[PDB]
């Protein structure tokens, strides 16, 4: 009764990958078209700069990962954010990834590195001013990095919050936290999940 | 720890104490500091639902604008409408800007209500004010020209649905989200001391 078309996940942000291949391998057999994961806010910027080369080292050793596997498996990876922000190193190495799996079907990873709601939202207002169009509603949308709309937005953790993450897109977002310390899930709690988000009243409205 | 200064409610909108349970929610507000109440009336895309549903909304919105034309400047409460009024009737709008001119003074609490509001919407209403202005398009610049700049500590959902419905999106970027599955009349004080409780003592970095 409901189509989950873009499914965005959280996992908790507190100072393993098994659970991210779970997660893609289910989005495939559900034939859910964009999977939306959080990797780096705007905010961020401002933690300790030990936490920081720590996290963008992880990053990095994540983007590697899609370099090898993403194309053979037929994923598609995408980068949302302010991208400006970040090393040259890892801008190009995303580039890389993208230029690479830019022709897959299957699945769009969106990974939102450097990103934020609320500057994704300024950005794109900027760029309905530039092309000298009428602010409203839809122009924006359209002028999102990500224009489409989230249905189940979905946090992996005990952090009760959307700390800046799509914003716009989940004005009507189904939401859902599933209670952990550990970023840990099954493939099955995961259709589980989906299941009671097909089923569930949305009425938009 | 945590400060709570801005309480925003939604409660779901499918399928008397109403009056007296917003009396203790709002008595609640008072005893706890908490400045800014915010409440979900109508919205942008309500405008789509039945003629006849739509009719019975500001039926009762007829209502409470009339308890607090009486009820709210005598008990110090503030009420402020959000949301697009270009949108509502001649007789609504002016009742609103009655209450709202009665009670412009009011120290004590203040009451939020959106009214053909929708968070899309009060986005690019903000992002034109900032533009008529001659402002420069930033992030700080678009939350002061917000119908209501102020973040939200605590979003509390009173119903089954798990969603913000267009409700306070920008607002609610680092806010916390707080399902309670009930209905509003079921509440307590207790309950509502109790969340609020909660919402004190959680982790909160904003992105550290
Ligand atoms: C491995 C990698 C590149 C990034 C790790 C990202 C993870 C697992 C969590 C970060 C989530 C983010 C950006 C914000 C969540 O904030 P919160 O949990 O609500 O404080
Ligand atoms: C009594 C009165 C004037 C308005 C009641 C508002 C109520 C009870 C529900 C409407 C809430 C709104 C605007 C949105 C929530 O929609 P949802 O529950 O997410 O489908």
């Amino acid at each position: 009764m409901n189509e989950l078309k873009h499914l965005a996940v959280v996992m908790d942000g507190n100072r393993g990958v098994k659970t991210m291949q779970k997660l893609m391998e289910v989005c495939m057999e559900e034939n859910i078209s964009n999977l939306s994961l959080f990797a780096f806010s705007t905010e961020n910027w401002k933690r300790p700069k030990d936490e920081i080369d720590f996290i963008f080292e992880l990053l990095d050793r994540c983007l590697d990962e899609a370099l090898e596997k993403f194309e053979k498996n037929n994923v598609r990876l995408r980068a949302i954010g302010d991208l400006s922000r970040l090393e040259d190193k890892v801008r190009e190495k995303i580039t890389l990834v993208e230029e690479k799996t830019k022709h897959c079907d299957a699945l769009c990873v969106n990974l939102a590195i450097s990103y934020g709601a609320r500057d994704e939202i300024i950005r794109a207002a900027k760029r309905v001013i530039e092309k000298k169009l009428e602010l409203n509603e839809e122009n924006l949308t359209q002028n999102l990095d990500l224009p489409l709309d989230v249905d189940l937005m979905l946090r992996v953790g005990n952090a009760k919050r959307l700390s800046n993450f799509l914003l716009w897109q989940c004005s009507y977002a189904e939401i859902y936290f599933s209670e952990t310390l550990f970023p840990s899930l099954t493939k099955r709690e995961f259709k589980r999940i989906i299941k009671e988000f097909r089923n569930r009243e949305r009425t938009f409205g």
